[PDB]
């Protein structure tokens, strides 16, 4: 009976896939085919949900010791990196942030200021969150917007226009609206990250290959050279995804269903939405000490995020030099700041003597430590660890070789053509790994290359660098996939089928004004210049 | 104002103790006072608890790197270790144990062996956790016994004779049958890692430093003679540690309200205790093959911790050889496992088609995530990687070079004097750091200083060597102690008060014993034998 897959399938992946597998091993002979294979199995299992991805992303500690390709004890310290350190400490000074109110007094102002319509706030949240991925990490800025949607939404259903989550182990369902807010940060988020080469650790990688493998070129990644070619880009895939989004789950263009809940808010929002939103906001009184404790910590992490190494001037890294310090210093201070500070102050009464009242008892801090375990998503360390240590391991196995030698039989194929390959090729491998190694693992095999068929290294560097931070797929592609798949529950299947579109707006986009406009900004890229025949020559 | 120094000190401690500290750093010069002055604070911190102990872990990355001890990096990964990565393993094992209600199973059936009676079944289990600690590690026994004992707490409750916790945001308090439950499991481990040289790091650890400083020596520690050496003094302050917690916490010898409450149990439970156990386990159905399978999965990662490279006979290390798989393979083998296999096996029926309904829907797993994350302690991750990462910056900053050369200076004194004292330093020392650690620091200066005054070096390094491991007063002593504050809600100012008789008996101990029965092991132990005489000379 076909009711038995229907019921039982998962079971089945999971008992047949490593069989089937196998003959990848089996049929050759190096160290690299092992850890093919064990790429694969894992991206299968990430694909269908076999297993909770936690759980999935436990694997390689089990298998590389056994396979001969790293020591255990090396293997689990590529876990818990610097880095994951960083999205923890920001997830917890999230946490603080929530633990205050202070997420439902920025969400009123917005309310407030924009108009209570659904479609304009979605707009407006979707701008500001590029904007500001536009100058720090990608996952900083994910962990800080998440609590304001969260506000928002609760507000929407207070005044009934929705429902956050689907009437029912499992968790709650999301409903279409918290879907769009949701898929909607992240996207702008990852979107935003390219416009400048400090948005994103992919730029940075990328550029200090092309600087250090050419030098004694015409042609500059300066600082403002890379914006003046990037952001128009930028800003027309961003509105399209806006607009793609608000088809897919509001149905924008089509008015014979879900245009009820839009055009309801419409109608009632001229003056019912706003009698009682400033009433509301003047419910929650003057802010409070707590609040501005917590806002001054905050903007004070966010101001040592931007202002180390910037590049454009001397930043506290450069101070200090003695070790290496990176960004997870300022995110663990602030996060120790939060519980050794106090709450009131009002305990001064004893030394001023001219207040009454006295605490009779211990004033409480910011923060306790009950709320951060109970709220904290924990299983992202082992997600995410597994990423790296992936990546670290296929390094070292020597699968990366192989891969970039065997991109090199693309040289047959025209100008054009080739471009478009490129790019492919570089969201195919990104969809199932990190950016960074992805990157290091692309750019010098095209670098050769266009060396070898006598092109602009530059026109064929650029589009694929940026497109390697084109990942929407799944939750494992890049770190605020995760970190939104956390937050609210949602599942594979869904986030998928709303990032088929991007994708191709992307592509397209990229494309197009790669071929166009990159021309104004270098109008040699089409000439082939004279110091790369010059390096042509000595290679 | 003695009200305001009452409620308010822990915040007041927070303020003062690093100005008043800052004078180690200010007037001496190396990076090592600086380390110094960062682990005395650390410790003030500890002791009073002022702070939540995992917040207090966190300090060293901040502080680390701006010191310029250790690079950021390197900082975090020295967290999240190999042997965190056991002990998390571990407890995630135990709370799948705890799901399928075998441990309830377990403690009726020792309860119908013993006889239910709360101070002989405390002796018993006593008993049984030394003698399984002779051969696993003690995180391991004290993960293991864990939920039992909180089974047989539950059981003693449902007779009616104690109650667990105090009538009531804080965690509730323990009463003292369960701090005398608790600290025996913790404490009876750490006697008897002592057993054997299997039993524990430590004694591989000096016994390793030994051999290689000291060839050509007549005396040999192999695993017969050690074990010789070394068990009857176990036996003995063992059972006098058992007597002392009974006194401590009971009225052993008091006419009090706990000699009443326990001492009224045997009147109702001489035979009506024993009908209403034998009801209750025959309410419990036969063994489910949830149940079988849980266990034979932990039985078959016991016997994995056994048979990894002993000395007595070959090891399946010494097999794949490539790499060190170093023993956290195992654990995460059968916690994927657990996710992996099913739990009803009721499927079958459509093949096999015997009887019985089909499922209708998707069979269960062994364990579910939610339940994972709900119940394992996420702070000991913080509070043990505390411990790796402070003993690694003790060592590359120069700290430990600088206390080896103060403890030269004990020459002068006479011998029994000069044993007494090291004993001291070494149960001092081994309060606030690893044990491991303590012992790479002291073992080589005790070897030459014994090689300087003519006394034979065995003479003073076992003792030192079994003193490094009793430690009873602090969580991040040992982690037994560590795993036992995090199941059951353990305040600092209880086990440090409680711990004061262990310390006592075992100093007592060992000084006799050593002094009187060493002698009958390795007879000549007071004079200079001839290879002494050749060591010292070449020097
Ligand atoms: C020494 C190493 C190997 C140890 C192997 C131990 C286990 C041995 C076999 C135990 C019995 C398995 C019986 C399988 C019968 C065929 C499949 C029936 C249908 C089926 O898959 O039903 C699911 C059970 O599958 C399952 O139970 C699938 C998992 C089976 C065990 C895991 C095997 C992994 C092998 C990996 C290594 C391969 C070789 C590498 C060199 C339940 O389906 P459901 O949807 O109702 O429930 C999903 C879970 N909740
Ligand atoms: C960050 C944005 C700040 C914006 C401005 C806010 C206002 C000023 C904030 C700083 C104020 C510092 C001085 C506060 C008054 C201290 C009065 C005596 C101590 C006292 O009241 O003790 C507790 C408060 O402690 C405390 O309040 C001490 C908290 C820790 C202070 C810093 C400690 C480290 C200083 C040295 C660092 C560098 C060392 C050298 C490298 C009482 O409260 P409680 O004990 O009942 O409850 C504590 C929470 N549970
Ligand atoms: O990829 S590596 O771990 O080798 C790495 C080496 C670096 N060497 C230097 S300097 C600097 C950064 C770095 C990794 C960074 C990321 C790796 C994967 C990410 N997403 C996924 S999956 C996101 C980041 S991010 O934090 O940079 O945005
Ligand atoms: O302490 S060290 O990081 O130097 C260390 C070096 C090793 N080099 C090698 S091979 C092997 C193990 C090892 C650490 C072991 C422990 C360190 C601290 C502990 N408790 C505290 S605080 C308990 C242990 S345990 O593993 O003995 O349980
Ligand atoms: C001596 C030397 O480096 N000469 C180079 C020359 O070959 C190259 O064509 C030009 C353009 O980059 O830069 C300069
Ligand atoms: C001479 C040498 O290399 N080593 C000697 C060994 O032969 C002798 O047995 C021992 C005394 O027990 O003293 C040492």
């Amino acid at each position: 009976c076909s009711n038995f897959f229907a019921n039982h399938w998962k079971g089945l992946v999971v008992f047949l896939v490593p069989l089937l597998c196998l003959p990848v091993m089996l049929l050759n002979e190096g160290a690299e085919f092992r850890c093919m294979y064990l790429l694969l199995v894992m991206a299968i299992f990430w694909v269908t949900e076999a297993l909770p991805l936690y759980v999935t992303s436990m694997i390689p500690i089990v298998a590389f010791p056994i396979m001969g390709i790293m020591s255990s004890d090396q293997t689990c310290r590529l876990y818990f990196k610097d880095t994951l350190v960083m999205f923890m400490g920001g997830i917890m000074v999230a946490l603080a942030v929530e633990y205050c109110n202070l997420h439902k007094r920025l969400a009123l102002r917005v309310i407030q200021i924009v108009g209570c319509s659904p479609r304009r706030l979605h707009f407006g949240l979707i701008m500001v969150t590029m904007f500001l991925s536009m100058w720090i990490s990608n996952a900083a800025c994910t962990a800080m917007m998440c609590p304001i949607i969260q506000a928002v939404l609760e507000e929407l259903q207070a005044q009934g226009v929705c429902k956050i989550n689907h009437e029912p182990d499992e968790p709650p369902y999301p409903t279409k609206i918290t879907l769009c807010y949701y898929l909607g940060i992240a996207y702008a988020s990852s979107l935003g990250g390219c416009g400048t080469i400090i948005g994103t650790a992919t730029n940075l990688t990328f550029k200090g290959i092309y600087e250090a493998r050419f030098k004694n070129s015409t042609e500059q990644m300066d600082f403002p050279t890379f914006m003046f070619y990037s952001v128009p880009s930028m800003l027309v895939y961003t509105l399209l995804t806006f607009v793609f989004l608000q088809w897919h789950f509001m149905g924008l263009w089509r008015p014979k269903s879900k245009e009820a809940q839009e055009v309801q808010r419409g109608r009632e929002g001229a003056d019912v939405a706003k009698k009682v939103i400033d009433q509301r906001y003047k419910d929650l009184g003057p802010m409070s000490i707590h609040e501005i404790q917590v806002m001054i910590l905050f903007i004070f992490m966010v101001v040592m995020y931007f202002t180390r190494k910037p590049g454009i001037f001397l930043g506290w890294a450069d101070l200090l030099n003695s070790k290496d310090i990176r960004n997870s210093m300022p995110t663990i201070f602030v996060v120790v700041m939060c519980f050794m500070l106090p709450a009131n102050y009002a305990f001064l009464r004893y030394c001023t003597r001219r207040g009454g009242p006295v605490p009779t008892g211990p004033t409480p801090s910011l923060i306790t430590w009950k709320f951060i375990q109970t709220k904290v998503p924990w299983g992202l360390v082992f997600l995410l660890g597994g990423g790296f240590a992936l990546a670290e391991g296929s390094k070292q196995s020597g699968m990366a070789k192989l891969i970039g030698n065997a991109l090199i039989g693309l040289k047959v194929l025209p100008n054009s053509v080739l471009l478009l390959v490129v790019i492919l090729v570089a969201v195919f491998l990104t969809a199932f790994s990190s950016n960074v190694a992805i990157a290091n693992i692309i750019i010098p095999v095209l670098a050769e290359m266009s060396l070898a068929i006598e092109i602009h290294p530059l026109y064929l560097i650029l589009p694929a660098g940026l497109a390697c931070s084109m990942a929407f797929h799944l939750p494992v592609s890049t770190p605020p996939n995760a970190l939104v798949a956390g937050y609210a529950n949602i599942r594979t299947k869904d986030m998928a089928i709303a990032g088929i579109g991007p994708t191709i707006i992307t592509i397209i986009t990229l494309f197009v004004f790669c071929q166009t406009w990159g021309l104004v900004v270098y109008p040699n890229l089409n000439s082939f210049p004279e110091w790369a025949q010059i390096y042509a020559a000595a290679a």
